[PDB]
């Protein structure tokens, strides 16, 4: 039975509004309702992995798992296996997978982050799950960020705390946060970004929604605008939104947005907003295609509608050769030529590189680079032709061209990373000098760039 080169992944996010769900929620898992929806002809075809994020979830783990499993069984006639479940307060993540994947899934990690301090610590934060699916690392984050139209900066701070402190994936990748640890990272939740229009425009916004005219609303969505200004979710993707705002509804119908200030809202307006989102970040040149992104119309127990997104995602096999794993394959090598880092830092320490990859036995430290002053005030760290030759464990091009090299640039003085990036080995040619490039980030913010040339030797 051959190993897959693709899987499909369902991502769900639902703020349940502290209310139990209705008896039928199959529309969510079928990607039916508004937006980019799934074809009826696929309804019986199970996804490989279902990842369910809830917020304001009033159920026990047992109660929600029973509902999820019985839902998927009704749809697919498959009894899904529980990969992981993790809850922080009323924020929950469930990962289910087809039984045939049980022996493909390993290295399961869970963690949470609590955001805020004192007043603002006690209900917001994130839960996450990571695991290996054969040769491919998968990370999943469900976050409930700070609420309120006037708190977009707080949400951006919540995001940075979550990506710094959520401990998922391979702990040997010590310079790297979750935005570099995974082949595919999915980040979803009640991100709580609002449509930033005046309160007086509430009825005009409602009109626009009834006409399915979302363009003038999305142009004011705080998540889109903050992402355009590189304030949050740098280097993440989001499918185009073609569904109505998923908040704030009167419960038990979808006919009414409940936006007016009430004692129950702390006298805050809740203009219709796309609070409930799914974003992703995959390593360069790995296949990932969003095949649905939408909201249900028929689940009305909460003041939020459920959101679904589905993806085709490239996966690789757990490669064995006569040589690697447990030795090198002299026939393979990775060379870096004419490489330099450009850093936004004011620091004048010397820097070195670390090269991390599951195609290496262990990470590789470079010699210190040569600092020069760049014209426009920046630091340029030149490595020229000094970088070590990397010795992959397997030289077969079917393996090596699918791999990635994580790069950290570190201070000689403090051994702290000033920037992290990723280079694909999915090259146009082997035994040929080719340009490479990655932006460098630290704590998920832009700190520089790394560019140069690569020369990859495979067994072919
Ligand atoms: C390689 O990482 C990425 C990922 C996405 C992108 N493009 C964007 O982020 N485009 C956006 C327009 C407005 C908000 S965001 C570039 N590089």
């Amino acid at each position: 039975q051959p190993e897959p080169d693709m899987i499909t992944i369902f991502i769900g996010t639902w703020n349940m509004g502290n209310a139990p769900p209705p008896k039928k929620i199959t529309s969510w898992f079928l990607s039916k309702g508004q937006g980019k929806t799934r074809d009826d002809s696929a309804d019986y075809i199970p996804h490989d992995i279902y990842v369910i994020g809830t917020q304001e979830d009033p159920l026990s783990e047992k109660e929600w798992l029973e509902i999820l499993k019985h839902s998927l069984q009704e749809i697919t006639s498959v009894t899904f296996k529980t990969v992981a479940i993790h809850t922080l307060w009323n924020i929950r993540i469930v990962v289910l997978a087809k039984p045939e994947h049980e022996n493909r899934i390993s290295h399961i990690c869970t963690d949470n982050v609590k955001t805020g301090i004192a007043n603002t610590l006690g209900n917001k934060g994130a839960v996450g799950v990571s695991f290996m699916f054969n040769g491919t690392s998968l990370g999943f984050v469900n976050s409930h960020l700070t609420s309120g139209s006037e708190k977009k900066l707080r949400r951006n701070q919540n995001y940075m705390n979550i990506l710094r402190f959520l401990a998922l994936g391979d702990k040997k990748l010590s310079p790297f946060n979750i935005t570099h640890r995974f082949t595919h990272l999915f980040w979803f939740g009640d991100l709580n970004y609002r449509v930033d229009l005046p309160t007086w425009e509430a009825e005009t916004i409602i009109q626009k929604i009834k006409q399915q005219q979302y363009a003038d609303l999305l142009s004011h969505d705080q998540l889109l605008t903050e992402r355009r200004e590189q304030k949050v979710f740098l280097h993440f993707e989001e499918e185009e939104i073609t569904f109505a705002p998923t908040y704030r509804f009167e419960r038990l119908t979808r006919d009414k947005y409940a936006y007016t200030k009430q004692k129950a809202t702390g006298m805050k307006y809740n203009l219709p907003s796309w609070c409930d989102r799914v974003l992703w970040k995959s390593y360069p040149l790995v296949h990932v295609v969003c095949q649905s992104y939408g909201s249900t119309s028929d689940i009305m127990t909460s003041d939020h509608s459920p959101v679904f997104a589905t993806f085709e995602a490239g996966v690789t096999s757990q490669f064995v050769s006569k040589n690697g794993p447990g030795t090198v394959d002299s026939q393979g090598q990775i060379e870096f030529l004419r490489c330099y880092a450009t850093l936004k830092t004011k620091s004048q320490t010397k820097f070195y590189l670390e090269f991390h990859s599951s195609c290496l036995e262990s990470f590789v430290k470079s010699q210190e680079g040569e600092n020069e002053e760049g014209s426009e005030g920046e630091l340029v760290v030149k490595f020229g032709e000094t970088l070590p030759k990397l010795k992959p464990i397997i030289s077969d091009p079917e393996y090596l061209l699918d791999q990635h090299i994580l790069i950290s640039i570190k201070s000689s003085d403090s051994d702290e990373s000033y920037g992290e990036g990723c280079i694909a080995l999915r090259l146009e040619a082997t035994e040929t000098q080719l340009p490479i490039y990655t932006p460098l980030t630290h704590h998920g913010e832009l700190t520089g760039h790394f560019q140069g040339e690569i020369k990859l030797q495979t067994s072919q």
